[PDB]
């Protein structure tokens, strides 16, 4: 049956691995950030309908630059994306989560503000969370606390606690094989194994350092394909993307692939 959220032409591996999707992207800096430090909004000009929104948070000491590449990559496939700086560079995961949710809230405000470039462009019922390291831990906290979120795709997550057993939101964990800041054995993998209630996926990048999914990474084709496919499948209920979302990509750039409850 027709999916009112489907946007864009039918996907291929090549179209998803490309540096950009079908839609023209513009961006702006949020003038008066509400509940977080600073933000940049990326949006499609010509998506053909309202789109979901995704809020992305950096790691400790880090800024938007570390996660910026997701903004154009996701927006060009039909999402509104807000990348944030935190109130302090030394904010911890819980605070990062609150700020992430504040950023989504502001996206909803701007959707209703006629002066904004994103006026009327957002479906405020359909949201997702992403982020690096402690910002990835924050993303998981956001999902735990707000199960109406449609998707979560943290990268190299870290939190003091690895128990996210309550999470019912579809969650893709990007992991970095050689991470020594948040080692996979003590962070990303126990987090992944804790979650028994959801669609989930574990994608570990072969030879990756802790920054393996950050801006400038050497795996933007694969990582971008997977992120976009996960968000399309789960934020847009778009079953054109189910295979790309759920499949083992059979890539030598991947040292560990796992998934559950994905169809």
């Amino acid at each position: 049956a027709m999916n009112p959220y489907a946007r864009g032409p039918n996907p291929t591996a090549a179209s998803l691995e490309a540096s950009a999707g079908p839609f023209t992207v513009r961006s702006f800096t949020v003038s008066r950030p509400s509940g977080y430090g600073a933000g940049t909004v990326y949006y499609p000009t010509n998506a053909g309908g309202t789109v979901g929104a995704i809020a992305i948070v950096p790691g400790y000491t880090a800024r938007q630059s570390s996660i910026k590449w997701w903004g154009p990559r996701l927006a060009s496939h039909g999402f509104v994306v807000i990348t944030i700086d935190t109130n302090s560079t030394l904010d911890q995961p819980s605070s990062r989560s609150s700020q992430q949710m504040a950023a989504l809230r502001q996206v909803a405000s701007l959707n209703g503000t006629s002066s904004s470039p994103i006026y009327g462009k957002v479906d405020t019922a359909r949201m997702g969370v992403m982020g690096w390291s402690m910002g990835g831990g924050g993303s998981l906290i956001s999902a735990a606390n707000n199960p109406s979120l449609k998707a979560a795709a943290p990268q190299a997550p870290w939190d003091s606690s690895t128990n996210f057993s309550s999470v019912t939101v579809p969650t893709l964990i990007f992991a970095c094989e050689n991470d020594s800041i948040a080692p996979v054995n003590s962070s990303a993998l126990p987090i992944y194994d804790s979650m028994s209630r959801n669609a989930k996926q574990f994608l570990e990048i072969n030879g990756g350092s802790h920054s393996c999914a950050n801006s400038g990474n050497s795996n933007q084709a694969l990582i971008g394909k997977k992120g976009v496919a996960w968000m399309k499948r789960f934020m847009d209920n778009d079953t054109r993307y189910s295979t790309f979302a759920c499949e083992n990509p059979n890539s030598t750039r991947v040292s560990d692939f796992r998934t559950a409850n994905c169809s």
